[PDB]
């Protein structure tokens, strides 16, 4: 919802932002990895971890919120049989805040019934805008990490570091969020040339054991317009302000 | 990257120089020492304290750097779970420079993000070396203090002061600093004719109220080749010039 260029100027800074690299980890933008566990609750981690995102940037706080509130009561969603992001932050709103994760603990797949009155701090979102296919290293750049959408090949579980390229799923199937982009000048091993190599930086939701410290970077283009994987097709980042 | 023998040359030198003692902590190369409490922070206490070191020699500055940056920055290691002396190195070279303990202070096992921005007067090193398994004794009279290893055992951890002798290794578990050796003449319990005890001098990371102000003597030869528990299995010391 909103309105992208209604709100890129009111952050956007005009000065064609360095596009080579900004990596919202090392800003105080990315909160711990989390596990999903036996549950395909990807579409929650991913927004809730958006959210996490949008506090420790803007209002300077850390704080881990509840998954689990989002899998028990997003009703507009299907708990661990997968949800919508953008649903996710509509129930979000709803709801009015989430309990953190401390009052209201992940459960995984276990059964489990909605309870909004587990705690008494709530934190929420004013508003949740969505952003256009083609402007992702800007959004990154000055909004912050952005939910997205991505098709999951099966090998693409194995990956265990660099700079992943490989095949790609069917369709989106899976939500995981954005938190920068990078460039490594890595070597052609047949033309033996300073070749540049572009790539986004993914934060997954399956524990820190997986990938990258649970980290995994997609290839792509200075200009941050190459989605491998279908990447991004849906994108959105929710606003606090 | 730089392979041990290009500087060593440059520093060594043959040289008949004492081997029995050499204490960098009365020669203004040893700055006070900290506290990981209850957080896995060996590894980054380890290799910071042998940068602070590198300042107070070479660059004749006292400057104590920020260890909380490294558990959240390097990424190369695992924050309060544990790490190893090199990686922080590497990454310490990546992100270029680190903020002083005093612009980024720590805060042990308590959550925090990682914002390399947290200062605007960034300390860093240009490259590090690896010791060899027996070059101590004579790598630490020109050289500087030493990141090691060591085995701690379980009997361990009560001495409050003299030379500790009592633990044996097994694995390794923990990072410290070697800083000097000395040897103290005692007098023989059996047959009472001077007898020689050498000892290498290590700095921990457990506060000035633990042992002697905080360090302990573990026993060794002459030669600086006798190294209980390991001690140095793994051995590096940053540079800066
Ligand atoms: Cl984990
Ligand atoms: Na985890
Ligand atoms: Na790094």
């Amino acid at each position: 919802q909103m309105n992208y260029e209604e709100v890129i100027k009111k952050y956007k800074g005009n000065e064609n932002f360095d596009h080579a690299a900004y990596d919202w980890r090392l800003h105080s933008g990315v909160t711990p990895v989390k596990d999903q566990k036996n549950c395909g609750s990807c579409w929650a981690f991913s927004s809730i971890g958006s959210v996490e995102s949008q506090y420790a940037i803007r209002k300077n706080k850390l704080i881990t919120l509840s998954e689990q509130e989002l899998v028990d009561c997003s009703f507009k969603n299907y708990g661990c049989n997968g949800g919508l992001i953008n649903n996710a932050f509509e129930d979000m709103i709803e709801l009015g805040g989430i309990c953190t994760d401390d009052d209201y603990p992940y459960v995984s797949d276990a059964p489990n019934l909605c309870n909004i009155d587990r705690c008494t701090e709530k934190y929420g979102i004013k508003n949740y805008l969505s952003v256009p296919d083609n402007k992702l290293k800007e959004a990154l750049r000055f909004l912050g990490p952005i939910s997205i959408s991505v098709a999951v090949s099966d090998d693409f579980a194995f990956y265990k570091e660099g700079i992943f390229d490989g095949e790609c799923g069917d369709q989106l199937n899976h939500a995981v969020m954005l938190v920068g982009f990078g460039m490594k000048e890595i070597v052609n091993p047949l033309t033996k040339k300073g070749e540049k190599h572009y790539y986004y930086i993914i934060k997954n939701s399956w524990g820190q054991q997986w990938g990258e410290r649970g980290f995994i970077n997609i290839e792509t283009d200075e200009s941050g317009l190459m989605r491998k994987c279908g990447l991004g097709t849906d994108a959105f980042i929710p606003l606090i302000e």
